[PDB]
C-alpha cells in the first residue's frame, strides 16, 4: 500500500486484494492422458490460497498429492522488509514461466512447463506435464500415497544470467505403510516480458498445505488450502 520503491509498488498493487485463480493442466503419464481444472482465490496479504481441482477426464491416474507443487508462488506473503526480493510479483502482469523436473526416487519423473500470467483480472496457471518411466506397481501408479501433505521450506536463489530464479528441493510424500516417497524437485523461473524484474537475494519460502474433500462432489477432485511465507532475511 505504501513503498518507497515504485517498482515494488507496481507489483504489490496487482495483489492487494483477493485475486481469482484458474489452473489448467494437460498431462500424460506413461501414456495415461488426463486434464485437471482448478478454480479458487489467492490473498497474498496473508500468503493464502484456496483452490478446488477437478479431473475433467475421469479418474486421475496419479495421486493428487504428487501434483500439489505443480498445480502459484506469486501469492506468497513477503514481509515488508523483503518486498524488494519478490521476483514472482515483479514479473506480472506479463508473467513468468515455471519449469520443473521432478524425480520420484526409484520411480519415474515429471517434466512440467507452466505459464503464470494475468488474463484480465484472473491469474491463470497453464501447465503441461509429461511423466515417463513410472513403475506400474510403484507408489505413484499404484496409488499408495496418503492423502496429506507435509510442511516444507524451500530455498530460492537468483539466476542472474537468465534474469530469473532457481530452486532445488525435496518433497517427502507419506506412503500408506508409514514409509516415505521422496520427490526431488529442480525448478527454474524466467520472465515472459522483457521489462526489468526484481532479482532476489537468497531467501526461503515456508509452506504449509492442507488437503481435503468436498463431501457433495462426485468427480475426482482435491480441495487445497495453502499458506506460503517468505523468510530468512533479518
Amino acid at each position: 500500500h505504501h513503498h518507497t520503491d515504485p517498482m515494488v509498488s507496481k507489483g504489490e498493487e496487482l495483489f492487494t486484494g483477493v485475486v481469482p485463480i484458474l489452473v489448467e493442466l494437460d498431462g500424460d503419464v506413461n501414456g495415461h492422458k488426463f486434464s485437471v481444472s482448478g478454480e479458487g482465490e489467492g490473498d497474498a496479504t496473508y500468503g493464502k490460497l484456496t483452490l478446488k481441482f477437478i479431473c475433467t477426464t475421469g479418474k486421475l491416474p496419479v495421486p493428487w498429492p504428487t501434483l500439489v507443487t505443480t498445480l502459484v508462488l506469486c501469492f506468497s506473503r513477503y514481509p515488508d522488509h523483503m518486498k524488494q526480493h519478490d521476483f514472482f510479483k515483479s514479473a506480472m502482469p506479463e508473467g513468468y514461466v515455471q519449469e520443473r523436473t521432478i524425480f520420484f526416487k526409484d520411480d519415474g519423473n515429471y517434466k512440467t512447463r507452466a505459464e503464470v500470467k494475468f488474463e484480465g483480472d484472473t491469474l491463470v496457471n497453464r501447465i503441461e506435464l509429461k511423466g515417463i518411466d513410472f513403475k506400474e506397481d510403484g507408489n505413484i501408479l499404484g496409488h499408495k500415497l496418503e492423502y496429506n501433505y507435509n510442511s516444507h521450506n524451500v530455498y530460492i536463489m537468483a539466476d542472474k544470467q537468465k534474469n530469473g530464479i532457481k530452486s532445488n528441493f525435496k518433497i517427502r510424500h507419506n506412503i500408506e505403510d508409514g514409509s516415505v516417497q521422496l520427490a526431488d524437485h529442480y525448478q527454474q523461473n524466467t520472465p515472459i516480458g522483457d521489462g526489468p524484474v526484481l532479482l532476489p537475494d537468497n531467501h526461503y519460502l515456508s509452506t504449509q498445505s492442507k488437503l481435503s474433500k468436498d463431501p457433495n462432489e462426485k468427480r475426482d477432485h482435491m480441495v487445497l488450502l495453502e499458506f506460503v511465507t517468505a523468510a530468512g532475511i533479518t
